[PDB]
């Protein structure tokens, strides 16, 4: 329609109208939804994600938000749209599925921007190669989707996924965000090979070997470039020749993604998932010094998770169902909890991979290792209650999608998530030292600390899990406050966040300040060169086209 | 001095003189060598690499070549020099050690360019972190150098390298080139985390977490930025936050490198190196279908090498010492050879890693697998002649540097190497099919095919090893001819070269043509944005600043 | 000469030489000193200030530093020089006298810059108007100089100065820096009216009424503009008409100053100086709540000083002469000290002004007020030891210059000063709260806190007096560390530094960050508009011309 609630910059309304008109004129009235009124107030459900904004909203609901939604039906649409977005300096905000909750979701950093709902149309599994062990997909291929495909093609016996805690995210969006999963193939971004992208100027690109063109043949003649098959090695060798640019494409506004090759993990013929429970909060420390060499030793296989009891607990029940108390729960209450549960204070989930002769020693290796930790306790799914999270993580650690996790998003009544994700070494000390802070602050903020550590190889992803009730302002402000505070400390102590929410992108990019913002500066430089017009989602990762004021924009 | 043999573009001589004057005025007369005359004709030795040009020269000796050599004494020097190089539009050609033989060596794509001999001064091991398992180095830290360091620090017991066939290359240059080595840590570029670079405009940058600044402290105050320590995670987590740009830094002219974090491989406590010999030339095919799933299965550990007999043979002796014949040796002569040697036609080198319970099954696994191949034969170093290459590769597969390889560079009298390095799937067929061609052509070119395959995980690096006598023109022309021919075919069949010589950069970047050179186009765009002046080694990877004509420049 | 140790940016050496040649060619070989070698290592004495760099150097000695010194002989010289500085993009660094010690002294933020020693030639008292009560001076009129003038003109009986703790600073440099003195006329910058400045483009300007041109007359015809007399009101009314721009001229690189009108304080016919001593460290708190309304009440007249015992003590003796101990002195040692001295822990100096009937009540007013503070004790100079600082401050509070202060610069052996100068409310609490921090940190830094508070009217200038031994690196680093730390806290708690050293300009301008650096941004904007070339002392107050990289430049 005619009158969206928010116009992007300097966009006049007739201009908005024309744009929106040429646009419906391409993609179909079907492919567009304007956002005419607050009857938008509608945040949604994981099952049916809203695109207009951030559901897990810490800011005012309407704070970051669409002017309109646009669902390109195919690459050329994106191309056309960019052209228009280019004609009018309308800005973009592409997304794949929108489950980017706890970071912003569908919500665009710049309000009045257009939402490029890619995945809606662009749902395809382009290919799944067994010999190469990989798949090629679109923004719309959600994981489950990816799964059922192999399923309805009996592939699971030949091949395997690597999911994140939840099943519905875009395999593609996730890889660009540098999302992480739990099988040894957990480092998603790194498992990519050959992607295609519509650059800021509308022109297509195929990274790496995506560039060595498939040789011609009758069969393939006359297909649009976005339609031509790929060279042999495209998807089996990420680097190509010359600059390795693919990275400009992750957590950046360099281009709009349309496709990507993700490598698949070949069924291993042997899979043992387990859980060593850690008794003392201080366990976390020895626990890590422990995992340290096993991870570097490869005795540890996939990316193992070290959980804080409440994550498990909260998956099991809301906060209220364990304490009808407003404040943070006492440290003694967790201990009751660990127990009511059989859990640890801390809880380490991992999985074994391979022929049994293989797993056996590994496991003799770990089990024997975790032994120095008193009250340590080991376990197979089997050995556990039928709602036990070890139950969920077994599927999880084998590429099977689930949706049991969100339940935890439920601790609080208008539970919403917000993730503080500082990186931390794999040193019990550092792990401890970082934890202290974050906690300390969750207390002051009046919160239940809840969070884990994704067991990186020489690093570790510290996911602080801040929930809070989205309908409680006193609180929302505390989170914001907590947010930016934790951001400073961590940094103050030397730790950066690896990915973050729309609302803190700036703050954190600011952490990245060596030599006077040089990194940021460099980015801008390339951003402008390539996106002179600032059309393609400006402000992401805290980077802005000249055209955007820092002052008018930052946060 | 005054009069170099070749001036870079539009550089007038007084201009050359001033530049060279302000320059000696910084780095010391010591740090500079002008190239006043053909008394330069001097190609050198691996032990003492020439910087002025390409030793393994296929082109006229003087074809690609310095105007002068400059050895920055420290980062600021590089900075200063860039500034001047910037003042005057003088162009750069940075290198670390120069052993880039078989690709160009020290030689600059653009003649009259200045040679930035980094490594000469910039020799330091900045750090070697055990807990993190990694080292931080300069352009000048050659591998051996890297080795002896750990050695003279008793580290080998805690940590391990990953060398390439030769010991003296720059750990750093090698990683940027995306060089590859043989331990499981063989994928060099990928083992990097945190690098620093002097951009085209003189400003410093530190990629990734290199950017999250180490927090302040008395101890560290007042040190130049190039001198400040790194944040904690800098070197344990390559991605940082926002765009993952590091890749603009590999096989590109985006910036000048000054430092880099390479992760180290923790001693594994168990190491078995071996060799299964392949009897028939056609073995190569089944051989691969074989390795295919073991590599994807991780039964295969490091990057294993599949050798062509002559590589081994030639390491053992020149060509003449096996046939006093000019032409390519008959296929029957190889067979005599395989035998005179105990070798296969093809020969697969690999290594086992870990506690023995660990290796045993693996090995039972491989050995049992290679079994379907008749006359197959397995072996430990022990089981072999004391000059046997299995002898050399054991050290090799454990990070120990050697220099036994070059000997092979000796097949021919004024042996020089030239590498054709097309990628190829891990399919016996493809492997075969690619081999056929390359060979076929080596024949026509009047050459001994010689080459291997670095066992990639879902790919394979096909290194065609073209030697030829550098002092034989009829021949040099045949190689050039062979070169560009093989380049077309491979491509014609769908295979790209992953890295190449100075003289073929263009040709190959041209292979990368999907959608009308889009990849190349994109590159230029960012290259100019960042290196408006085209000062920093123009033409690399076949990319050129506006300022350089395609026509005047390409090849 | 030929070869200065440091060239400014992109300046080539022949260029440096030409510049320096045309330049000697104007001002005389006499007016120039190149800085050819480290035989420069020479830091000097207050009596004979070095221009080349920072004497009180926290950084490496040579860290900030001249390329050459230039002493303009008259306004046109400055004009000429700018022109050249303009021709060549050579940068400027103007100074009046150089006693800007504890902030940088003569030292230029950008090394290789030229030092514009104004005051050397430009020594004149242009006028001293009795009727108007004001003087007009040049950069070279040091205070004492200003004094002796009135003296040798019997003026003191008619008029009075307002000095800062030391006598030799430039009356003019001091006013631009917003330096402060102790008579009621202590707010220096504010006592200005009509200034002249050579803008960045060489053109002259006269602020305010300086602009309403003196009407013509035979007597004045044909004099250069820099030579013409001023309009009547020029110097009696700072605002003029239209924009009140004078302020772009204080603690900014907007223009080069050549002259300025400072109003004079008419002898008051009655002057009583005194000192109430404060016993407890905690006294400082009640003490302030006390002064608060008297200052706002004008019962308090000039700007009174609240001293920390050690300042007085240190004026009396080095540190060693009270404790042969390296560490910070105990809090009990001060108490011995207060006593050995008759001093307070804290010590409040002020002065009475006017006809006696006038002073009497005031004093009855204060004395009676300070009474609630136990052990409080009052005093006239008379009532005190002949080296007593009350002795020095009496002259001080009456415009009489002295040089007794520096002695304190002597606490430490290679005593050097560094000033942390955060503003603080006039609330005992705030005063306390700010003090705590600063101290706390001086301890950790391993230092004697030493400092005061200039009794502002609704504010207070908290001068932390950091000394340290310039020849002790472990220490220098601690100060730097302390420096930037205190800067963050203060800010963290809401307090900004009002003026600072060369080395922290950036850091602090960064404190000034509301709305995303808007203030800084605005500044740059006007800076460039007016100093397109960045010639006029770039980086001051942390502001930089486009031409200067933040990254290359900041700190
Ligand atoms: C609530 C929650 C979230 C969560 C999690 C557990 C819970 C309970 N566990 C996660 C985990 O283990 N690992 C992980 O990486 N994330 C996890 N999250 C966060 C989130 O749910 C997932 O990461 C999810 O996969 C992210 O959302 P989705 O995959 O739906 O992606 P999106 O909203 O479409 O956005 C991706 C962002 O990247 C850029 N983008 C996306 N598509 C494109 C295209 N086509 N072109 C260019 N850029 C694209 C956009 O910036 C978009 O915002
Ligand atoms: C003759 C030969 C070569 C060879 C080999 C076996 C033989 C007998 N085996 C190799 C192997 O197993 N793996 C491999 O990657 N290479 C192998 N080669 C080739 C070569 O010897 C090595 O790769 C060698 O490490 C490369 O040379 P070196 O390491 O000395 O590097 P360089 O000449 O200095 O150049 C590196 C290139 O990259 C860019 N570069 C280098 N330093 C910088 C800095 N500081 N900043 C920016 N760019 C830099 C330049 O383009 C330079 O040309
Ligand atoms: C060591 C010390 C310092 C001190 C003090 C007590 C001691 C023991 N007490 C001070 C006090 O009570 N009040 C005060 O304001 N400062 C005090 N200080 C610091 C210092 O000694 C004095 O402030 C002194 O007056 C400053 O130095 P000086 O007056 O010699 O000025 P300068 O070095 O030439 O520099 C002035 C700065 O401002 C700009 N400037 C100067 N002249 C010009 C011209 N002509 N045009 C444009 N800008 C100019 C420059 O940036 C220069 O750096
Ligand atoms: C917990 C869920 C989660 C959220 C954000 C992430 O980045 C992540 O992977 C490391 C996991
Ligand atoms: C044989 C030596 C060699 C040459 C070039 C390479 O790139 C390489 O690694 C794959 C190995
Ligand atoms: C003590 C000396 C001093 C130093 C710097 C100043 O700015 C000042 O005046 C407020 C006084």
């Amino acid at each position: 329609e005619f009158r969206p609630l928010t116009l992007p910059p300097k966009l006049s309304l007739s201009d908005f109208n024309e744009f929106i008109q040429d646009i419906i004129r391409i993609v179909g009235s079907e492919n567009v939804e304007v956002i005419s009124s607050k009857d938008q107030i509608v945040d949604g459900s994981y099952m049916k994600p809203t695109h207009t904004h951030d559901p897990h909203h810490v800011m005012d609901q309407d704070y970051f938000l669409a002017s309109a939604i646009v669902a390109p039906r195919n690459v050329a649409d994106v191309q056309s749209i960019v052209g228009l977005a280019n004609k009018f300096s309308f800005p973009l905000w592409p997304i794949s599925i929108g489950r980017n909750s706890g970071y912003g979701g569908a919500a665009p950093r710049v309000s009045g921007s257009v939402v490029l709902d890619m995945g809606k149309n662009m749902n395809r599994v382009l290919e799944v190669n067994v010999e190469g062990a990989y798949c090629v997909v679109e923004p719309g291929v959600t994981y489950h989707d990816l799964h059922n495909y192999l399923e309805a093609n009996n592939l699971r016996d030949k091949l395997w996924l690597d999911v994140p805690d939840l099943g519905g995210g875009s395999v593609l969006g996730n890889a660009v965000e540098r999302g992480v999963g739990y099988t040894p193939y957990g480092d998603h971004w790194m498992m990519h090979s050959g992607m295609e992208v519509v650059l800021a100027n509308g022109e297509l690109l195929r990274t790496g070997m995506g560039a060595l063109p498939d040789p011609k043949r009758p069969e393939t003649m006359g297909l649009k470039p976005e339609d031509q098959p790929w060279s042999k090695i495209a998807h089996l060798f990420p680097y190509g020749f010359g600059p390795y640019i693919d990275g400009l494409f992750s957590q950046s506004n360099m281009g709009i993604v349309t496709k990507i090759g993700i490598w698949l993990m070949p069924n291993p013929r042997g899979y043992q998932s387990y859980l060593i429970t850690l008794p003392k909060d201080g366990d976390l420390k020895q626990a890590v010094d422990i995992i340290r060499p096993l991870r570097l030793g490869m005795a540890l296989q996939n990316v193992p998770t070290i959980r804080h009891i409440l994550l498990d607990a909260a998956v099991l029940g809301d906060k209220r169902s364990y304490s009808s108390r407003t404040e943070p729960l006492s440290d003694e209450e967790l201990d009751k909890i660990a127990k009511q549960l059989n859990l640890g204070r801390w809880n380490f989930y991992g999985a074994l991979y391979g022929p049994e002769p293989i797993r056996r020693v590994l496991w003799e290796t770990i089990k024997d290792a975790f032994s120095a930790i008193p009250g340590v306790k080991f376990y197979f799914p089997e050995d556990t209650p039928e709602n036990s999270v070890l139950r969920v993580r077994d599927k999880t650690m084998q590429g099977i999608p689930t949706y049991d996790e969100l339940k935890w998003i439920d601790w609080l009544p208008n539970g919403a998530h917000l993730f503080f994700s500082p990186i931390a070494k794999v040193s019990g000390e550092d792990a401890m030292m970082q934890y202290a802070v974050t906690k300390k602050r969750c207390q002051e903020a009046g919160l239940d600390f809840i969070g884990t550590f994704t067991v990186g190889m020489r690093e570790m992803h510290h996911i602080v899990c801040i929930v809070f009730n989205k309908k409680d302002l006193i609180q929302k402000r505390k989170v914001q406050w907590l947010m930016r505070t934790l951001i400073d400390d961590c940094a103050a102590n030397g730790w950066g966040e690896y990915r973050t929410h729309l609302a803190f992108m700036d703050q954190i990019m600011e952490t990245y300040n060596w030599n006077n913002s040089s990194f940021l500066r460099f980015n801008e430089v390339l951003k402008n060169a390539v996106d002179p017009n600032g059309i393609i989602a400006p402000g992401k990762s805290g980077v802005w086209p000249s055209q955007y004021s820092h002052v008018t924009w930052k946060l």
